[PDB]
C-alpha cells in the first residue's frame, strides 16, 4: 500500500456493502462528511527550507506519555463488524506503532482485555443512564490502565445514517457491547468525571469556540475539535475549519486535537501547522482492519509514519512543534 | 420516506410530465431556482454541546397562535393539479401536524371551504384589478377565520418560466380559480390592507434590506424573504443570501421567514441560525400530495418534525430561540 | 425562440462548421470567453418591490439619440459569412426595433450603403495605415449620417484564435471588406479623431480603470468596458467584473457601456445595475441573422425587448435609470 | 504546433507510459501539481490600451546576460530519458532561441559537454555528501562557463511520487547521471557555495516569505519561488500564489522568478504581472524533446516567443518591466 486510499479499495472488496455503508456513511445528505475533505484539500501548507534536519523526529508527549507519532486511533465502535480479531488486532498493531488507541464504551471485545494488550489505551466513554454506572465504567478504565478518558460531547443521541436506514442495518448476533452485560452528557456530567478520576479528561465533539474555552475552564485536559466523522449533525461545520479560531482562544490550556477526513501524513501536517497537538484517524484503520487484520494495521501506521516523516522534513520541520508554527494558505480545488 | 428527497421521487414517477415542471421550474435560465439550494449548502452550523436537552421542543409562537415547528406550508397555486383532493388533503394534514397553512388567492378549492378544515389557515393575497374586489378577498378570509394575510409583492406580474412555454403548459378544463366567478401592488396597496384588517400583514418576496426596513415602518407584521422559488426574476439573491442583513436591519420590530429550497430539518436549523423565525416550504409539500395524497403530507411533515428535533438537539438547541443564537461559517461545495 | 440559447442552436444547425468557429471562438485556451459567462453567471440582483410600474420604459437616451433599449448591436465584421444580406438584415432590424447598430470598418456591405438603410447607425473604426486614411475614413462615416464613432482601442493586432489557426480559416471569395477598394492605435490616434469630427467618440475595448479615466480626459463621449469577447488578450479580465470600479472613476463623465456574454434581459438588467449606460451584444445577433435572416433579428430584438421589460419591472424599476440604481450580490455557480 | 497542449498530446503518443509518467507526476495525491494550474487559471491580467507599441521587445536582462525572454529552461533530470540526444538537443535549441539553459546535477550528458554547446548555460546545484565535493561540482560549472548556480533548496529528499512507486520505474541502464563515475542543503550550504564564486547563486524552491527575504540576506542573486511542480510536498503552496507577497518583501534585493505549469505567453505575462522577473518552463520542454528533438524545442520555443509577444502588445506593454507594472483581478474557473 502506497496511500490509505489503496487500503479504502482493499475494505470495500472484503466487506459486506451493509458493513461497509455503516463504516463509510454520515448523517443526512453527508455534507459534512464531504466537507471534512473538502475542508482538507482547500488548506495548502508554506513549507520551509534549509533548516537542519539531522535528527526529524515525529514523536510529541501527550497526557503524559510519548507517542510516536502525533495521532491517535479514533474511538470506533464495534470493530469486530471489520475483523473476526476486532478491536485486539487494532490495538496490538497501534501497541507496536507506539500510538495511543482509543478503546471504545461500545467495543466489542471488552475494554479489560483491549487494555491488556498493552501500549497507550485511551478510553472513549458515552454518558450512561446515571451518573453511578457512568462513573463505574470510568472506573474499570483507568483500574485496566487507561490513561485518558475521552468524553464524547456531541451524542446527545445518535444521528440519522440513511444509509443504515436504507440497508435496515443491524449488527449480527456475532457483535456485542462487550463491556455491558444511554442519556445525554451535560457540562455537570463533565464535572462528575473530573471530580472523579485523576487522569486528563478530553471532550470529543467541540466545534463552537466558546465550547473550546469552556472546556478549558471545566478542566479539560484536551478537547477533539471534531464534527464526529459527519455522522452527527449534518451541516455541522468540519472540525479543521474551526481548529485555527479554537486554538487561538484556548491559548494553551489544553490539548487541541483534531479529527475528519485525515487521509495521510500531509493531513496530518496541516492539522499541526492549523495549531493541533495531534489528529484522530477513525475509517483508515477500519479499512486496514477489514483488508488484513493486525498486519494490515501495522502496514497502515507504517505507511502513515512515513508520509508524516516525509511531509515535515520537506516542510523543514524537524519536530511536530516547529510545524505547529508553519503558516498555511487557501486554495481552490 | 427518510428524506424529502424520497417523495421527490416518488412524485416524479406518478404526475404527468409537463405538470412536474410546472411545479419543478424556474423562470429564465433557473439561475434563482438553482443559487437557492447551492446558497443553503454553503451554509455550515456551529453546533453547541452539552447543553441541557431534558425538554426539547420544536413549537413557536407566531402571529398569535402557537405552532408545532417553525415552519408553515407556503402558499402553492392550483393544488388540485397535484391529487384530486388537492388543498383539503394538504390543510388537513397541516392541521393535524400544527402546522399553519397557507390558503392561495389562486386555490383551486374555495379559501371557505379549506379555512373549514380548521387548523391554523393564512390567506395569501395577490391584489387584484381594483382597491375594492382586492379588500373584499381579504374579508371574506377573515370573516372565514384565517389568522394572517401573505400579501405576495413579487409579483407585479408573472415571470417567464420557460419549462411551461416549451410545454405549452394549460389549467386541465376539471382546475380552475375556486375563489372567483390582478393589477401590480404598490407600497399604497399595503396600506389598504393594513387599514382594512386586524389581521397581521405579512409581505412575502422582500429581498432588499430598505423594503425590509419599509415594511416594518409600514406596519407589516412580518415579511418573507423570498425570490419566490426562483420563479419571479431569473438572477434574483436567493433568500437565504439576504436573510442576515434583513434579521439585522429589522431588528426586531416584525417576524422575519425565509423560503426557497428548505429540504430537511436541518436546512430548517440553517435558516433559523441566520435568524428566521419560521420557514416555508413549497414545492416538496406538493412532492407528499402528488405521491401520496392527505397520507403523504403527514407523512412529510412527521419526517421534517424528526428531522428538526434531531437537528437541533444535535446542536444544542432546546429551543428554536437558542438555534437563533447558534452562528454559521459558509463552506464550499 | 423563448431565450437567446434556442437561437444559438439554430444557428449552429445551419452555419459551416468552421464559419460558426470564427464567430463562437476565442483567443488562446478561451478562457477570456468563458469567463465573460461566468462573471455575468455570479451576479445576482437584489430587486426592490411595490413600485410604481404605470409607465415603465426601457427607452434611454444616448450620444444625442433615444434608443428604444439600453442595448445596442456590437461591431461584428463580415456579416456576409452569415447570411446573404449581411450587415443590411441586421440594420434593417435593429432600425425596425429602435436599436443603434454599429456599422464595421470590416463590414461586408459599404458603410454608405448600410447607413442608407436608416436607423440609429453607429461606425467602428479600425485605424489604418496612416492618420489622413483613417480620417477619411471618420468623415465618410460622418458624411454618410453615422452618430458615433466607435473607435476599437483593444487590437493593435488581432489576437490568436487557435479554431481559425487550425480549421485553416479564411473568406470566402464573396465576402470581402466592401469599404476598401491597419497600425496600432495610440491616445494621439484618438485626439486625431476626437479633433477631426464633432460626433462622439466611444472608446471600445478598456478594462483599465486609468485608461477610462484617461479615455474621459482625453474628450471621450463614452467607453465599451470590454475584452472583445475574449479574441483579444486570452486572460484578460471580463469587462464586467472592471464596471463597477470603472464607473464609479468615471463618476459620470463619459456614458460607459458593456461588452461580452450579453444574453438575456436579466444580463442586461446585472449590467445597468452594475452602473453601465447600455450593452453591446455581438454573437446572439449573428445566431439569429444565420438562423433566419432579418425576420431572425427582429425575433431576437423583440425577446431581449420582452426580456428587459420583464427584468426591470420584477425587479422594480420602471426606467433604466432606476435599475442602475439595484445593488446586486456575488454568488458562487 | 498552435499551443504547447499539442506538444503534450504528441509526447503521449510517442514516450513509454513509464517514462510520460515520470515526467508528468506528482507526490502525494498531485494536489500541489492541479493547483499550480489552477492558481495560474484564477489569475486574470487588466490590460492597459493605445500605448506605443513601435519597439515591443521580449528582451531581459538577468544575472549579467541578455536574454530573448523573460524565460529560461527549467532543470530537468535524466532528459536522455525523453529523446537519445537528451540535454545537449534542448541546450542546442535554447541556445538559438537566445533562451538560458538549466544544466542539472543529475544530467544524463556531462555538464562540459553540454556547456560546450554554448548560449547561456545555467547550472542547477544539488547538495552532495560532502562540501568539498559539492563545491568541486559548483567549480566544474563555473569553468565550464555555466552563468549562474541554481542552488535547488527544496529537496532535502526527494518526494513521493506514487506513479513511479506503483510501476516500479527505474532508469534504463543507457541513462546515467553522467556528472559522476547527496545530503540535505541548510543556510550553511548556501553560505559555502556562496563563498566559493562569484557566480549568482538563486536559490530554486522558496515558498515562505521569510525565506525569500532570508534568501536576499544570504547574499542570494536570485530565487525561484517553486514547489518543484507538485513533486516535492503535496499540499505546498503554488508559488504564483506567494509571488507578489515575496516580490514586496524582497523590494528588489534579488532577482525573482516562478516556475509551476506556465503552459503559454499568457501565463508569462500573468507570472510578469504579479511581479516575476523571468519564469522557468519544465515539462512542455521535454515534451517538446520527445516529440521531434532538437527541431522540436526550436518549435516550442518559437511558439512561446511568439505567444510572449503577443500577449505582451495586446496588454499594452513594450517591455518585460511595464509587464510588470500590470495589475491583475482573481477570477472563478
Ligand atoms: C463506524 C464508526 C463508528 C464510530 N464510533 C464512535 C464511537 O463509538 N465513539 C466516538 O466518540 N466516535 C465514534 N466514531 C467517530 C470517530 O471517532 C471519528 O470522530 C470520525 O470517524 C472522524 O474521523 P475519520 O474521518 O478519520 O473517520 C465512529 C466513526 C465511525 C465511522
Ligand atoms: C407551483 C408553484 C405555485 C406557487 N404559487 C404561489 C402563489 O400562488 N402565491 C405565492 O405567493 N407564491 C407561490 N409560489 C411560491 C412559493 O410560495 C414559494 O415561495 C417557493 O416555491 C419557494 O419555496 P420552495 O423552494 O420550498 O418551493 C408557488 C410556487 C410553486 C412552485
Ligand atoms: C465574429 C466577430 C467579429 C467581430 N468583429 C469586430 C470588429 O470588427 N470590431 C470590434 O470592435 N469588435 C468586433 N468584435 C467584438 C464584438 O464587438 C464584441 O466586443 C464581442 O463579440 C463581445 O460581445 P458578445 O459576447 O456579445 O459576442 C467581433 C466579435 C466577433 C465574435
Ligand atoms: C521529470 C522532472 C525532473 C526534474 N528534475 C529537476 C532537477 O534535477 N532539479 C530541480 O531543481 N528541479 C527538477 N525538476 C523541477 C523543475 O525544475 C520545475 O521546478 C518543475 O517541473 C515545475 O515546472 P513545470 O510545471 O514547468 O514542469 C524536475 C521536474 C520534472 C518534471
Amino acid at each position: 500500500y502506497v496511500s490509505l486510499a489503496d487500503l479504502e479499495r482493499a475494505a470495500r472488496d472484503v466487506l459486506p456493502g451493509e458493513i461497509f455503508d455503516f463504516l463509510a456513511g454520515g448523517s443526512g445528505t453527508e455534507a459534512s462528511l464531504v466537507a471534512n475533505r473538502t475542508a482538507l484539500e482547500r488548506v495548502f501548507v508554506i513549507p520551509r527550507m534549509l533548516r537542519d534536519l539531522t535528527d526529524v523526529t515525529t514523536e510529541i508527549d501527550i497526557f503524559g506519555r510519548r507517542a510516536a507519532l502525533p495521532m491517535a486511533v479514533a474511538p470506533v465502535a464495534y470493530q469486530r463488524l471489520f475483523h473476526p480479531e476486532g478491536e485486539l488486532a487494532v490495538a496490538r498493531a497501534a501497541r507496536d506503532a507506539g500510538v495511543p488507541y482509543t478503546i471504545c464504551t461500545l467495543s466489542s471485545v471488552s475494554l479489560e482485555e483491549i487494555a491488556a494488550v498493552g501500549g497507550r489505551p485511551w478510553f472513549q466513554l458515552y454518558w450512561l443512564r446515571d451518573e453511578k454506572r457512568s462513573l463505574d465504567l470510568v472506573r474499570r478504565a483507568e483500574d485496566a490502565g487507561c490513561e485518558a478518558i475521552v468524553f464524547t460531547v456531541d451524542v446527545p443521541w445518535m444521528g440519522r445514517r440513511l444509509r443504515d436506514m436504507r440497508n435496515g442495518f443491524a449488527l449480527p448476533e456475532w457483535v456485542t457491547a462487550a463491556n455491558f452485560d444511554f442519556a445525554p452528557a451535560t457540562w455537570e456530567s463533565v464535572e462528575a468525571v473530573r471530580a472523579h478520576t485523576d487522569l486528563p479528561v478530553v471532550l470529543k465533539g467541540i466545534l463552537a469556540v466558546e465550547d473550546a474555552r469552556r472546556a478549558v475552564d471545566a478542566g479539560a485536559g484536551g478537547i477533539v475539535v471534531s464534527n464526529h466523522g459527519g455522522r452527527q449533525l449534518d451541516g455541522a461545520v468540519p472540525g479543521i475549519e474551526m481548529l485555527g479560531e479554537i486554538v487561538a482562544a484556548v491559548s494553551g490550556g489544553c490539548e487541541v486535537l483534531v479529527d475528519g477526513g485525515i487521509r495521510s501524513g500531509g493531513d496530518v501536517l496541516k492539522a499541526t501547522a492549523l495549531g493541533a497537538s495531534a489528529v484522530l484517524v477513525g475509517r483508515p484503520v477500519m479499512w486496514a482492519l477489514a483488508a488484513a487484520g493486525q498486519d494490515g494495521v501495522r502496514q497502515l501506521l507504517e505507511l502513515l509514519a512515513e508520509e508524516v516523516r516525509d511531509a515535515m522534513g520537506l516542510a523543514g520541520c524537524e519536530s511536530v512543534g516547529a510545524a505547529r508554527r508553519l503558516n498555511t494558505k487557501l486554495g481552490v480545488v
